[PDB]
């Protein structure tokens, strides 16, 4: 079986996720054949230069479950699309593009984190166009960390102050995106989370139906989406 989660958005300061997580990776991840991390596994990252001592100790726990056979593979979400190599290297994981497409018992599946389907949250599909541009990681790398942990608690100020504002429509995914890149990947199945809206969609592509899971975020309840060549459930879970 394979496992799917994301939007644990982990940090210091909430222990009873950083609990839940540990005890799912003991109890779940240890036997399974691969885990998928789709994006805003912590709650921000600044680069990889700039890893605290949480950061390094859930690295570590990443590695032990990796080290266990457990292949482990990590997309970039909104909050941490900084991680790099370094940070896979410690943690033994894969670093995975978003968009990808899996093989999952035989059919083709993609992943994604989910936000560049909400596009028609027009302040965000600019900011997101101007964070990822390779000028802007440029000059953001060559901040001091200090300085870095300052502009990254101003877009969390600014996204925390905007999205309270903003229509639920405006928020989730643009509808007839998704067949669309559905289509352009070829698959039936989709993937992603970044909407905390934990949910299966089905839908028609070209007359044939497909099917959009939504994974759930972290904050109140853990939860997990487990597949394997029989079937698929997700659930969710106590934060401890
Ligand atoms: C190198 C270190 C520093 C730089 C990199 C740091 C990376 C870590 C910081 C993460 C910020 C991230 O939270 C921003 C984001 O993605 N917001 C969208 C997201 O909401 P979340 O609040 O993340 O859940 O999902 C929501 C739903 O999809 C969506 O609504 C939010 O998007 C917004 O709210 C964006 C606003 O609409 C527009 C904000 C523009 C802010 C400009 C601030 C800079 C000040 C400029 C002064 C001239």
């Amino acid at each position: 079986s394979v496992l799917f989660i994301s939007d644990l958005h982990l940090e210091a300061e909430r222990p009873d996720i950083t609990r839940a997580f540990l005890s799912f990776l003991d109890e779940r991840a240890r036997r399974a054949e691969a885990l998928y991390i789709l994006g805003d596994f912590f709650e921000a990252w600044i680069g990889d230069d700039g890893m605290d001592a949480f950061q390094r100790s859930i690295a570590q726990s990443l590695r032990q479950v990796a080290d266990g056979g457990t292949r482990i593979y990590l997309m970039h979400g909104n909050r941490d699309f900084l991680i790099g190599k370094a940070f896979c290297r410690e943690a033994g994981c894969t670093l995975l593009p978003d968009p990808s497409v899996i093989d999952l018992y035989g059919e083709p599946v993609l992943l994604m984190h989910g936000d560049s389907l909400c596009t028609r949250d027009e302040a965000y599909m600019r900011l997101r166009r101007w964070l990822r541009n390779p000028l802007t990681l440029w000059v953001l790398r060559h901040l001091p960390l200090a300085t870095r942990h300052k502009l990254a608690r101003k877009l969390r100020k600014e996204s925390r102050a905007q999205t309270r504002m903003k229509a639920v429509d405006i928020i989730d995914v643009t509808p007839e995106e998704v067949p669309r890149v559905m289509r352009g990947h070829g698959v039936r199945t989709l993937i992603h989370g970044h909407t905390h809206r934990p949910a299966e969609h089905p839908l028609d592509i070209d007359g044939q139906p497909a099917r959009r899971i939504v994974l759930g975020d972290w904050d109140r309840q853990g939860w997990a989406l487990e597949i394997d060549a029989n079937g698929h459930r997700q659930a969710p879970f106590p934060l401890l």
